[PDB]
């Protein structure tokens, strides 16, 4: 489906701040801005609620509709599999809101591929070690997947001075100033919304 406003990838290494930044941004314009809401096989955190932040499944049930055709893209990340569903996408766009994806590198790449034309934005820290110390500051993973997940941001923060890849590049330093800086990149999208 192409109907809709144009769509926003958000991606950046674990732990730079997109699921804060977004929360912020559907609280404040929730009604020109719907998630998609992607499957993953990861176990959930704390806090995070089935069909919101993601719909938690089991392998198995996660490849079931894989086999079937049921998502848009999917990716293997840190050991646990993720993808944007074709019905989370089109239910946002059903509702003719602004979809925004929260997704990593591959999904990038994987929706370049696609027809969905969106604004790619990628979201980083200030340093590796301003991300290590805010992704242990939360200790939601193990030793293994902190690992792996401090070496895919090195090898993804890279890839963001790809030319063409991003869009804007947001540096998270101050939440306030890449909330800014978000809002400012859609801003156009958000005054037509609005009006
Ligand atoms: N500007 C910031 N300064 C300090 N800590 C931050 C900032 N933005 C986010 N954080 C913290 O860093 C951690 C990772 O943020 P999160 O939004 O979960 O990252 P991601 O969604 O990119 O994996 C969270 O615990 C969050 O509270
Ligand atoms: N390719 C892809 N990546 C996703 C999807 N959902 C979440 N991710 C990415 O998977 C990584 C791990 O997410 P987390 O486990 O920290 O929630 C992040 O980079 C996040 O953006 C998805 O549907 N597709
Ligand atoms: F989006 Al994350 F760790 F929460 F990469
Ligand atoms: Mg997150």
């Amino acid at each position: 489906h192409m109907s809709g406003p144009r769509p926003v990838v958000l991606s950046g290494p674990s732990g730079a701040g997109k699921s804060t930044l977004l929360k912020r941004l559907l609280q404040e314009h929730s009604g020109i801005f719907g998630f998609s809401v992607s499957h993953t096989t990861r176990n959930p955190r704390p806090g995070e609620e089935n069909g919101k932040d993601y719909y938690f499944v089991t392998r198995e049930v996660m490849q079931r509709d894989i086999a079937a055709g049921d998502f848009i893209e999917h990716a293997e990340f840190s050991g646990n599999l993720y993808g944007t569903s074709k019905v989370a996408v089109q239910a946002v766009q059903a509702m003719n809101r602004i979809c925004v994806l929260d997704v990593d590198l591959q999904g990038v790449r994987n929706i370049k591929a696609t027809d969905l034309r969106p604004i790619y934005i990628s979201v980083q820290p200030p340093s590796l070690h301003v991300l290590e110390q805010r992704l242990r500051q939360r200790n939601t993973e193990t030793e293994e997947s902190l690992v792996k997940r401090l070496a895919a941001a090195q090898a993804d923060m890279e890839s963001s001075k790809e030319p063409g890849l991003f869009d804007v590049v947001i540096i998270n330093d101050s939440l306030d100033q890449a909330y800014a800086e978000l809002k400012e990149a859609l801003s156009e999208e958000i005054k037509k919304a609005q009006r």
